[PDB]
């Protein structure tokens, strides 16, 4: 109280994507784990619970990576989000050639085995069961499950997740759904249905934003999901800019983080937390995905806070 993100956010959590290779780099880069403990009280595994890592061959599970992030989280009594179970990317190659009932059987076994493991071992607050199931124009993404099983795979996946009987909230997660547009409309219609049918609890908004270009009706869109009766969370926040960073963009980034915080706070108890997709710019996915862009997180390459850090603290407290 009130100098850290985690303190300022209470009773909401303020989390970070944590990668196993950075956590285990404590010797050479202690500030990563130190900043995690001092500033954050939520965590999402960056990669190692994804299908390609956790079930690399059929019915052969590898929990090592997920267990490391979960244990770090448990030691610090973080809010832990499981991420993710059904997603067209970072999918083990053997899945992509399965057809029909065979594909569905593999998927049921994936969801059930992974969730049962973490039910018995750790406290998972929420699971991103299905990730990125829609296209920008509001149609269903034609991934392998859609192609083989049709649109019903989405509620069926939540049905399977429910049958594990964990105390985890079940979330659906996506990007470009943060404003009011075709994609968020489509997501909302499906969420309204699934919520009616007791299948989903939460909606995750990734919020991979570009500085000074946030969605115009961010808060209003959050509000209509909350009106549908789900909780929401900001799940993968970063706000990127062109490098080297201009003074104007650094200042605007501060305003943009505050804008996201305020859109969350406006929902009261229904918005449970904010997670940034990483801790420091030094390991951000952005400069390797968008060359010449970066400076997107709250701490720079030397773990010195951005001006956005102060703006986030102030918005959380106010
Ligand atoms: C289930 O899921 C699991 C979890 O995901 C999977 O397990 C993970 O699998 C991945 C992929 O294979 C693996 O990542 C790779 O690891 C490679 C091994 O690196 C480690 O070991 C080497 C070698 O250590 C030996 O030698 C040193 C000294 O030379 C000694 O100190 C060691 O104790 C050890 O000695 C013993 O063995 C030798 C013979 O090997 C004997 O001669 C000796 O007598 C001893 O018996 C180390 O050098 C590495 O150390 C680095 O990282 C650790 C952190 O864990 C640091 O503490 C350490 O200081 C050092 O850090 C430096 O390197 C890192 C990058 O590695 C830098 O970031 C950092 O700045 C430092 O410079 C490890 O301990 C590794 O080689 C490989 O590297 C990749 O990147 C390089 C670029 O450098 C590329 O060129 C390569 O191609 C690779 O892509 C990569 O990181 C994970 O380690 C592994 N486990 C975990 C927990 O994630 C599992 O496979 C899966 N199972 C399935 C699917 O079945
Ligand atoms: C575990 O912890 C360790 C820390 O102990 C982590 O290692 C560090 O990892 C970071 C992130 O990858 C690296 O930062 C990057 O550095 C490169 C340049 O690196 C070269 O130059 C370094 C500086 O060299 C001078 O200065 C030193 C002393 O300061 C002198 O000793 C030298 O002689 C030079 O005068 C040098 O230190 C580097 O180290 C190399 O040394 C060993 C041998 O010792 C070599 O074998 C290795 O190859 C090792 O690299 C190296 O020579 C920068 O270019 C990077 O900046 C880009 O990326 C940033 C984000 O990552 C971004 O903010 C920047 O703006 C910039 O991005 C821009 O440019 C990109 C070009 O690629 C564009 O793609 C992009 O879009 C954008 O436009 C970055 O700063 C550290 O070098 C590294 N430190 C060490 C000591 O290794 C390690 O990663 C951790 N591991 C895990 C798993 O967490
Ligand atoms: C809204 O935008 C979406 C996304 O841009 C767009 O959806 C795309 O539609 C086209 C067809 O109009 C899909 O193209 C393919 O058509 C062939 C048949 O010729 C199918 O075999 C494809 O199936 C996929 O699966 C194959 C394995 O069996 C793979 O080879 C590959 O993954 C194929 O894509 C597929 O139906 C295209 O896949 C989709 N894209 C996505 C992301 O869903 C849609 O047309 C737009 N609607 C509008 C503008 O009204
Ligand atoms: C998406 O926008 C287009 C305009 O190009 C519109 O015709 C269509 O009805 C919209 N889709 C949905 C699902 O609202
Ligand atoms: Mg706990």
């Amino acid at each position: 109280p009130f100098e850290t993100l985690r303190a300022a956010a209470a009773p909401r959590y303020f989390g970070a994507a944590l990668g196993v290779p950075h956590l285990l780099n404590f010797t050479h880069d202690p500030l990563f784990d130190v900043t995690a403990v001092l500033q954050f009280n939520g965590a999402t595994p960056e990669n190692e619970m994804k299908w390609a890592y956790i079930e690399p061959e059929r019915n052969q599970f590898n929990f090592t990576g997920g267990d490391i992030v979960a244990a770090f989280s448990a030691a610090n009594d973080y809010v832990l989000r499981g991420h993710n179970l059904v997603w067209y990317q970072e999918l083990a190659p053997w899945v992509e050639t399965l057809t029909g009932e065979d594909l569905w059987n593999a998927t049921v076994n994936h969801i059930t085995t992974v969730m049962t493991h973490y039910k018995e071992s750790f406290n998972i607050y929420a699971w991103d069961v299905v990730n990125e199931a829609f296209n920008d124009n509001g149609t269903y993404r034609e991934n392998v499950w859609y192609t083989q099983l049709g649109p019903d795979y989405i509620p069926n996946a939540y049905a399977v997740a429910r049958s594990v009987n964990t105390p985890s909230k079940l979330y659906i997660n996506d990007y470009n759904t943060e404003g009011i547009n075709n994609k968020s409309d489509a997501l909302l219609a499906v969420v309204q249905s699934m919520k009616a049918h007791n299948l989903v609890d939460g909606v995750g908004f990734q919020c991979h934003f570009f500085v000074g270009e946030l969605p115009p009706d961010l808060e209003q869109n959050f509000a209509r999901f909350v009106a549908a009766g789900v909780e929401i969370a900001v799940t993968e926040l970063d706000i990127r800019m062109n490098l080297p960073p201009s003074q104007a963009d650094i200042e605007q980034q501060a305003r943009d983080y505050a804008t996201v915080v305020n859109a969350c706070k406006a929902q009261g108890a229904a918005c449970v937390g904010i997670t940034t997709w990483g801790i420091t710019d030094l390991y951000s996915w952005i400069p390797s995905t968008y060359p010449g862009e970066g400076y997107a997180l709250l701490f720079d390459d030397n773990y010195v806070p951005h001006p956005a850090f102060n703006a986030t603290i102030q918005a959380l407290l106010a």
